[PDB]
């Protein structure tokens, strides 16, 4: 679809067999999800932002569904104010500014 | 222009006189941009981000350049790791998300 922005983009995505909403990030390299519950193995690493950096886990090769879109990426779990979703996966379901 | 999302959305911004790059950030309520000289009132104000909260100055009706078009909002300095054009300018210069 094609999203203005006068309201935070927010999109419906279903990972790990359940429903959240993500908020859809340019500026962000990666995807970052709350603290969740997902299967398989992980890393530790750590990650920074605004205020600081965070702890978070590594997850690859992990199925989710972008507002519809379908994409197996990288997903980061960790305690992120927000669920984001980054260029990793936002280049998959073939997301673009326009102006 | 159609900016596809492979590489970190940079654009050429021009405020305070002064040329910068700063990162479309559509995951962003607002602008923010580092340590700069920037004439006019201010007032103080506090931000999150994914690492944490950061004190900023607010300063409101400052005119700014993001690639080429003109746009005049509230612009945040403070000590953020990078400069950020926020929603509340895109929305300004036409900036919307699409895939
Ligand atoms: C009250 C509270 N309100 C809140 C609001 O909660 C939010 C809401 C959104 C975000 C995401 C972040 N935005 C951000 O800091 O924006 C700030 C400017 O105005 C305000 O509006 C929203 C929060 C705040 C950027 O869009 C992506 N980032 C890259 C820029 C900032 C450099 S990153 O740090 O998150 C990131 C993500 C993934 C990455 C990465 C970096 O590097 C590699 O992968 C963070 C906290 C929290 S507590
Ligand atoms: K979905
Ligand atoms: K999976
Ligand atoms: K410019
Ligand atoms: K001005």
């Amino acid at each position: 679809p094609q999203i203005t922005l006068w309201q935070r983009p927010l999109v419906t995505i279903k990972i790990g067999g359940q429903l959240k909403e993500a908020l859809l990030d340019t500026g962000a390299d990666d995807t970052v999800l709350e603290e969740m519950s997902l299967p398989g193995r992980w890393k530790p690493k750590m990650i920074g932002g605004i205020g600081g950096f965070i702890k978070v886990r590594q997850y690859d090769q992990i199925l989710i569904e972008i507002c519809g879109h379908k994409a197996i990426g990288t997903v980061l779990v960790g305690p992120t104010p927000v669920n984001i979703i980054g260029r990793n996966l936002l280049t998959q379901i073939g997301c673009t500014l326009n102006f």
